[PDB]
C-alpha cells in the first residue's frame, strides 16, 4: 500500500555527472563514453562564439579528476566535448525524446554534484515544474527500461514564472524556447488528463473508492467537458492505455471519466484522493502499473 | 525557483542492496563492508509469526540456511547474529562500493529517502516523514521488507530506517539499522495499530517559509501570536505542539524572509481556520508537513 512520487534509482546517472567549466561560468555536463555533453550557452551567434574556443579552454571535472577536452561539435543546443578518457562508468543508454504527459525523473546537480532526485512530467506547455537553482543547468531528465537508462531532457533555463525550459539530449528545445536572453514566457498550461485518469485507478488499487459513481459517459461528451476545466483532450489511445489499469479495477475508462467530470464540476467536498486535495497528473498509467506491481531496475 | 519533494541521489544506496532468502522468505538486505543487515523476521515460518521466539529460531540455522545474492554472486554467509529486530550475516566479502556511512536514529518529524527494493533490486526512491505516531507513509508491496532509508548530507550516508512491515491502515512500521523498531511495534502478527497521527506544526511552518522566500505571500497576515495561544488552537487541528526548540530551529529561515516565528504561526492559525479558498501554496491545496526546517534551507539556498 501507500503512493508516492517516485523517482527511478538515480545510480546509473549520477556516475555520469561532470562538472564543465567555461570562462566563468560552471554548470553540469553529461558524460558517456568519451563525451560530454551540456548546454552549448556554457560559452548570441554560438558557431561564432564555438570557433573562437579551444578543446583547454573547456575545464572538465569528474570528481576530483581534470578529463582532457580532446575535441569540440555542437549539436543544436547541446554542446558535446569530445575527452580522452570513456567513462568506464557509462551505462546501457539512449537518447529519446518524449511527449507532453510523459514523466522522467531528474538528478538535479551543481558542480557536477548530484543533490537531489525528484519525479516530473513534461507538461503540455512543455516546461517542466522543476525544482532547480543557479548552476543547475545541465542536469538530466531520464527514465530507465530494464537496465537501460533513457536520457530524455537537459535543463537549461528557469523561466519568469518559476518553471523550467530544457532540451532532449539531442539538442532540440521542448516547446517554443530559445537558449538566448529574451522575452519569452510558458504558454497557458494544461491539465494531463490521462495521467489523471491513471491516478485516480491508483486511488482506487489503494481504496480509494469514494468518488466512483454508477455513471458512464461518451468520450466526446467527456472531452466536451475536459475541454471547459483545461484538461488536454482524451483520445482512443489513452483510453486504449488506461485498458489493463481498468481491467484490473472492473472500472471502465469511460466510467472513470464520469469520476472525473463530477470531480471537475463539484469539487473534491473537503474530501482527499491519496492524500491529495488536487487533481494529481505526473504519474502516467504506466508509472501506475510499474509502482502497483513493483517493477525493478 | 521551485519546490519538489526531492530524495538524495539513491547511488551510493544501490550499491548496497541485496536479496536475503531464507527457506521460502525472501527479502532486501544492507550490505555494508563485509555485512548484511536484514529484519530478523526472514527466519520466521509465517505459521511463527504470532509469538516467534527469535532467539529460538535463530539456534536452529546455519550459515547456509541464509542465501545471499549481489546482483548475480552468490555471497557466502560466515556468521549470523542478532541485534534487536535485525539480523546480521556476515559475509566472506567485503562490498567494493560500500560508501562512507553512519547508522542514525531519527525522531518524528525528521525526512529521510526510501530506496524502495524488491529481490535486492532498486525499483524507485521517493521521499517521506518519521510521522509523529512513528509510523511512515511509504509505498510498499510484499517483498519490499529490508529496503532503507536514508539521508545524504554531503558524502556520508546516514543510514536511518529499515522497512519490516506494513499495519492494517496501509502505514508502514520498520526499525534504525541497530534493530530498535519506531514507535510502541513489534516484528509480530499480533493486532497493532497506528496511534492517531498528527500534523508535524515545524515543518508546515518550514514550507510557508519556504512558500515566502519562492514569492508567495497571500497567507501572511498582521498578526502575531504567543507560543501558548499557537499552541491551543494547533492542538485542536491534531498538530503537533510547537516547542522552543521549533522556533528556534525556524530562526534562520525567520531571518532570512523577516517574517517572525510567532508571525508566521498566526498564518498558520489563519491557514487552519480559513483553509485556503481556492489557492495553492507552492503547488498544493494542503498544507505539507514532509520538509523541514532544514531541507527547505538545502533546497533553496543550497
Ligand atoms: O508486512 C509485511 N509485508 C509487507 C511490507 N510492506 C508492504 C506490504 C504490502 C502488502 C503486503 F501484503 C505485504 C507487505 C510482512 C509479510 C506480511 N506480514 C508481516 C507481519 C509482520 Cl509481524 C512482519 Cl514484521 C512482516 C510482515
Ligand atoms: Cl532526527
Amino acid at each position: 500500500s501507500g503512493f508516492r512520487k517516485m523517482a527511478f534509482p538515480s545510480g546509473k546517472v549520477e556516475g555520469c555527472m561532470v562538472q564543465v567549466t567555461c570562462g566563468t561560468t560552471t554548470l553540469n555536463g553529461l558524460w558517456l563514453d568519451d563525451v560530454v555533453y551540456c548546454p552549448r550557452h556554457v560559452i548570441p551567434n554560438y558557431e561564432d562564439l564555438l570557433i573562437r574556443k579551444s578543446n583547454h579552454n573547456f575545464l572538465v571535472q569528474a570528481g576530483n579528476v581534470q578529463l582532457r577536452v580532446i575535441g569540440h561539435s555542437m549539436q543544436n543546443c547541446v554542446l558535446k566535448l569530445k575527452v580522452d578518457t570513456a567513462n568506464p562508468k557509462t551505462p546501457k543508454y539512449k537518447f529519446v525524446r518524449i511527449q507532453p504527459g510523459q514523466t522522467f525523473s531528474v538528478l538535479a546537480c551543481y558542480n557536477g554534484s548530484p543533490s537531489g532526485v525528484y519525479q516530473c512530467a513534461m507538461r503540455p506547455n512543455f516546461t517542466i515544474k522543476g525544482s532547480f537553482l543557479n548552476g543547475s543547468c545541465g542536469s538530466v531528465g531520464f527514465n530507465i527500461d530494464y537496465d537501460c537508462v533513457s536520457f530524455c531532457y537537459m535543463h537549461h533555463m528557469e523561466l519568469p514564472t518559476g518553471v523550467h525550459a530544457g532540451t532532449d539530449l539531442e539538442g532540440n528545445f521542448y516547446g517554443p524556447f530559445v537558449d538566448r536572453q529574451t522575452a519569452q514566457a510558458a504558454g497557458t498550461d494544461t491539465t494531463i488528463t490521462v495521467n489523471v485518469l491513471a491516478w485516480l485507478y491508483a486511488a482506487v488499487i489503494n481504496g480509494d473508492r469514494w468518488f466512483l459513481n454508477r455513471f458512464t459517459t461518451t468520450l466526446n461528451d467527456f472531452n466536451l467537458v475536459a475541454m471547459k476545466y483545461n484538461y488536454e483532450p482524451l483520445t482512443q489511445d489513452h483510453v486504449d492505455i488506461l485498458g489493463p489499469l481498468s481491467a484490473q479495477t472492473g472500472i471502465a475508462v469511460l466510467d472513470m471519466c464520469a469520476s472525473l467530470k463530477e470531480l471537475l464540476q463539484n469539487g473534491m467536498n473537503g474530501r482527499t484522493i491519496l492524500g491529495s486535495a488536487l487533481l494529481e497528473d505526473e504519474f502516467t498509467p504506466f508509472d501506475v502499473v510499474r509502482q502497483c506491481s513493483g517493477v525493478t531496475f
